[PDB]
C-alpha cells in the first residue's frame, strides 16, 4: 500500500524526505532561476505547515535565495500523530537532515533559518547545535519563555497520564478567517505530552543562549498573548551574538508576517533588507 499523507494523497506524487525514524516529511521548495547566492531554510510553529510561508517565500527567492522547507512531524501534509514528538530534538534532527541534503546539492552557499513561535525555537536549537554553521537567523515572536504556573501544571498532569482564541494571533480579521478554515492547520487543545515537549524546547533554549553566536534578527510584537515581549528582550540580552538586532512592532500580535497591511509589508521589508546584507 502506497504511504499517504494524512489528507490521502501518495507521497510518490509530492516531494518529500524519509525522516530516522521513517517518517514521510512533506516539503516545499521555492528555486530562483538563476544559481542561488544563499540557502534558506523555513521552520513553522506550532499547529501551522510550511504552505503558511508562501508570499515570504515567493519575496525570499526573488532575491535569489533557494527557499526550502517541510512540515514537522505531527503537522500538515507529514506522517505522525497530530501535534505528538517523541521528543523535541527530532525536530531539530529533521531540519539538520534536510539541511545537510540541500548543502550536498548546493554546496559552498550560505545557509540561513527562519523560523516563527515553536519554528523559531527549533531555528536556535539548530543554530546551537552547530555553532558557526549557519550564517543567519530570521526569528518571528520565537517560543522562549514558558509561565512557571503552566510548567508545573503540565508536569502534575502528565504524572496523572483547550484551542487558542484565534482572535489573539492578529489583529487582521481576513488572516484570521484565513487561518480557521486551513485545513492543514491543527487548531486543537495542546497535548499534554506535547506541552512537555514545549517546556523542554524552552529549558534547551535557555541553556544554548550562552553558546548561540549566529547573527539573528528578532521580530516581536509588543501585545503578543502567546509570546510574551519579555522573552525578545530576554534573548537578546542573553545570546553571545556579536551581530544582534530586535524590531518591536507597537501593538501587534503573535502572527507578524500575517498582521495588518502596514505591519506585514515592513515584516517583509525588514527580513529583505537583512537577508540581502548578509548575501552581499
Amino acid at each position: 500500500s502506497p504511504r499517504r499523507t494524512p489528507q490521502s494523497i501518495p507521497y510518490q506524487d509530492l516531494p518529500h524526505l524519509v525522516n530516522a525514524d521513517g517518517q514521510y516529511l512533506f516539503c516545499r521548495y521555492w528555486a530562483p532561476t538563476g544559481t542561488p547566492k544563499a540557502l534558506i531554510f523555513v521552520s513553522h510553529g506550532a499547529g501551522e505547515h510550511s504552505g503558511r510561508y508562501e508570499e515570504l517565500a515567493r519575496m525570499l527567492m526573488g532575491l535569489d535565495l533557494l527557499v526550502f522547507a517541510h512540515d514537522h512531524v505531527g503537522h500538515g501534509q507529514s506522517e505522525g500523530e497530530r501535534m505528538v514528538v517523541s521528543d523535541f530534538h527530532v525536530f531539530v534532527r529533521d531540519v539538520l537532515q534536510h539541511v545537510d541534503s540541500m548543502q550536498k546539492d548546493y554546496p559552498g552557499l550560505p545557509v540561513f533559518l527562519l523560523g516563527h513561535s515553536m519554528g523559531g525555537a527549533i531555528a536556535i536549537l539548530t543554530a546551537a547545535e552547530r555553532p558557526g554553521h549557519f550564517a543567519g537567523m530570521v526569528l518571528i515572536s520565537p517560543l522562549v519563555l514558558a509561565n512557571p504556573e503552566s510548567a508545573t501544571t503540565f508536569k502534575v498532569l502528565a504524572a496523572k497520564v483547550g484551542p487558542i482564541d484565534s482572535s489573539v494571533l492578529s489583529r487582521n480579521k481576513t488572516e484570521v478567517d484565513i487561518y480557521n478554515s486551513d485545513p492543514l492547520i491543527c487548531r486543537a487543545g495542546l497535548k499534554v505530552c506535547f506541552g512537555i515537549q514545549l517546556l523542554n524546547a524552552v529549558s534547551r533554549v535557555e541553556r544554548a543562549l550562552p553558546k548561540l553566536t549566529v547573527p539573528f534578527l528578532l521580530l516581536q510584537g509588543s501585545a503578543d498573548r502567546l509570546c510574551d515581549s519579555k522573552g525578545a528582550y530576554l534573548l537578546m540580552e542573553l545570546a553571545k551574538s556579536q551581530d544582534k538586532t530586535l524590531k518591536i512592532y507597537e501593538g501587534a500580535y503573535h502572527v507578524l508576517h500575517k498582521e495588518l497591511p502596514e505591519v506585514t509589508n515592513s515584516v517583509f521589508h525588514e527580513i529583505n533588507m537583512w537577508v540581502s546584507q548578509r548575501t552581499a
